[PDB]
């Protein structure tokens, strides 16, 4: 519903917040565009942590 709030707003982890900056990710939406195993190959994370950014932002913005 808020795919287009920035991601800086929500309070990830701060290490998570540096890969999703350093990959040029923006807002929810960016996110949210993604499956869990899409999300993790681009952030070079593994599946359940790119998972919980996606249940997270999944919550808030509902
Ligand atoms: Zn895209």
């Amino acid at each position: 519903g808020h795919m287009n709030r920035l991601l800086t707003s929500f309070p990830l982890t701060a290490s998570v917040r540096t890969k999703l900056h350093n990959k040029g990710f923006q807002t929810v939406g960016d996110v949210l565009e993604l499956k869990p195993t899409e999300l993790s190959a681009e952030l070079e994370i593994c599946k359940e942590e790119a998972l919980e950014i996606i249940k997270f932002l999944e919550e808030e913005t509902q």
